[PDB]
């Protein structure tokens, strides 16, 4: 199959996967993303940092093939697996079988992993690696970083010594499907939105660990050797600290002032009291996103989320409950822990038309989840302008309150 | 507009609104409704039972004047609500309007909710009416029945009884728009499952309090010769007592033997294990149904979870969370109390890719929705056969329980 290497630095080419029909990975949407594996060619072994989800081998190796032409070297001598989760091993096997020479280098929790997703694997060479451990290919080196957490047990950074390129996985990630390979290639927005959004779904209950992998990337006196961070998905950065800033600012729980309110609704009144909040809050002067459960998908959410110091959220009761939508995003918010960057405020709000209950089950989800609910507006059915009066004071105050 | 009433009984007539567009219905799906109202004329005075959704009122008045009409009468004289939802009382400012004389029937707690969707209602003449209370139309008299929380704080039920009319307002309801009007002119299959559907959404945590509502309906002596039940949604029922045993089955627990697995997946492990739950199940020859979340209703599901004696549900971890689409199941099985049904048997399963915490999580959210939590099958990433043969052993034992 015919698809080219890009060159990344020389002998260092991009030889992944571009996925432009995903629309879905593990309830994040996305239009398109791709799997970067990387052909870093020494003088005298080639690594392949990476792979492909599986079923991708024909481009992958389509890819490789074409790098090692360019570079003239016959073969992968070594497959680095930064991480186990299958679009970045999904054709690992699979360049065992065309590679059977290569060892495989990963952490010893990523052994465990490979070969639990590809049990035919025990076979094969590993070499397990910790942080420090070094790969010379000639002229080139790999140092290896293990970054447990970031975003899985097995997970690692790879550094290329010379070229100060980091290979570090899905960190500074972004599922973007571009012809572009690079960062500057692309427009600014889409770029940063796209990172703004892996960070929030990916890496947010991380950002504790996030911080402290880069003062430990700081004190190894790797940082100022990093000239380029290549991602397991999306863009690589040719403007490193421009991604390293924003994750510190995301890890930080550095905002400008935002707002975003979400809520669903069966009947509508959660929904006119959600528009009063925002227009509360934008008579501050804050931006505002105002989200709808129905519609809109969590990751979007989450995204805003992380660039909001409040949030506002609503829903009706139904038997005693919250609307059930607002259960989904609650437990994925659980998950995230948002308050690991920031305690962010919450109003909670809804509709309801016997003895309420979604906004307390509401506010015990979101302290689950590491909001500081302070506020609560409980509508019975259909808000009367005073009430909606009060829903814009609500988010007013909200508003006012992240200034 | 052009639209007939249907005469159902001796100055009885259907004088509702098909629905035939919508799709959605606070989180129910469905393949359109009906409003069903019902013009009720005696010798005297013409009630129309309930109305119908805001922005139908052309469509509504249309049958009302073709009934009246029909039965040689100039306008309807009592408007009762036996329910305040929109998709009931959604035109009543209009028919107010129209029928500027006719007070409005209802119970004490309706016009609270009445008056709050629509303020404008200050002036209108409500005549409240509690448990046992009567409407002559002369010769034909209508009865309220007080149904609290069936489904609604202000719902009540008019009976024509004498006639064995019960006006049910959402209980016994389905969401079905067809052109038959019957029960009996429909097949029984699609007519049983939307009731059946209705139910396990709509009808579930109010099971005991329909036992009890039965129970004082035989007390009331009312019960005697029921021969239509005529609710807001859907079909009438020429043979109530099939809907009635079908409720009495639905609200005591009465199932076949079937297991509903349900199951969300990121990368697919957990569906391998869902699938050999349900190959196990299978094996005991009971009825399995297979539900992903990322697919499927939480509005069919529960259809299923009503006429199964077992559910196994499955998700990976996600942050330490099962992943987030089980909080949206698991909030609305909540409200749902199953248990007051049943307390059906459940498997929480999963594949996990470190600590896991899925299906601890998920044992303890079923149980509180009220399902008996019978173990746990959690897998490191993709199962091994013996692994497989585990879900398949545990799908067996939970069929095995059942049969
Ligand atoms: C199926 C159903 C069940 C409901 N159960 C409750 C309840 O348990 N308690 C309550 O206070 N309201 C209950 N409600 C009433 C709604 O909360 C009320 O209609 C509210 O105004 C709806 O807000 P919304 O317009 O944003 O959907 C229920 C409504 C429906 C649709
Ligand atoms: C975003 C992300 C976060 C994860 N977090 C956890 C975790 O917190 N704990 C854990 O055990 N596994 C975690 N996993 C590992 C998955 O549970 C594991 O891959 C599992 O095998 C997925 O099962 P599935 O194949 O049914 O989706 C995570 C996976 C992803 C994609
Ligand atoms: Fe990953
Ligand atoms: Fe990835
Ligand atoms: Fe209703
Ligand atoms: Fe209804």
């Amino acid at each position: 199959m015919k698809a080219a290497a890009k060159r990344i630095s020389d002998g260092v080419y991009w030889t992944g996967v571009l996925d432009w029909d995903l629309r879905n990975y593990h309830g994040y949407t996305l239009q398109g993303t791709t799997y970067n594996a990387y052909l870093v060619c020494g003088d005298e072994g080639v690594a392949l940092i990476d792979n492909s989800y599986p079923g991708t081998f024909d481009e992958l190796m389509a890819r490789v093939e074409d790098a090692l032409q360019q570079v003239g070297m016959e073969r992968v001598d070594y497959i680095i697996q930064n991480h186990v989760e299958k679009d970045h091993s999904g054709v690992l096997v699979e360049l065992h079988r065309r590679f059977p020479e290569a060892p495989i280098y990963c952490t010893e929790v990523a052994v465990k992993g490979l070969l639990k997703h590809y049990p035919s694997l025990r076979e094969a060479e590993f070499m397990t690696v910790k942080t420090g451990d070094v790969l010379d290919l000639g002229g080139k080196t790999l140092t290896f970083l293990e970054t447990p957490l970031l975003h899985w047990p097995d997970s690692m950074f790879t550094l290329l010594d010379e070229d100060g390129i980091l290979f570090s996985n899905d960190a500074f990630g972004q599922h973007l499907c571009c012809p572009q390979r690079l960062d500057r290639e692309i427009p600014e927005y889409i770029l940063m939105d796209a990172a703004r959004k892996f960070y929030a779904n990916l890496i947010t209950p991380l950002s504790k660990l996030v911080l402290k992998k880069f003062d430990e990337v700081k004190e190894l006196g790797l940082l100022e050797r990093i000239q380029m961070i290549a991602p397991s998905h999306g863009q690589i950065w040719t403007d490193p600290m421009k991604i390293i800033e924003a994750y510190t600012g995301w890890a930080t729980g550095m905002v400008d002032e935002r707002v975003t309110v979400i809520y669903d609704t069966m009947h509508g009144s959660t929904r006119k009291m959600a528009h009063a909040i925002a227009e509360g809050a934008m008579s501050e002067g804050v931006d505002v996103r105002v989200y709808c459960l129905h519609e809109d998908d969590r990751s979007e959410i989450v995204k805003d989320i992380l660039e909001s110091g409040a949030i506002a959220l609503g829903a009706p009761t139904i038997y005693d409950e919250p609307y059930p939508s607002v259960g989904d995003l609650l437990m994925y918010l659980r998950g995230l822990k948002f308050n690991r960057t920031l305690t962010r405020k919450a109003l909670v709000f809804g509709s309801m038309g016997g003895n309420g209950g979604a906004t307390g089950t509401m506010k015990e989800l979101l302290a689950e989840a590491g909001f500081d609910v302070a506020c609560e507006e409980e509508v019975y059915y259909v808000p009367t302008g005073d009430e909606l009066d009060a829903c814009f004071e609500a988010g007013r105050k909200l508003a006012a309150e992240i200034r």
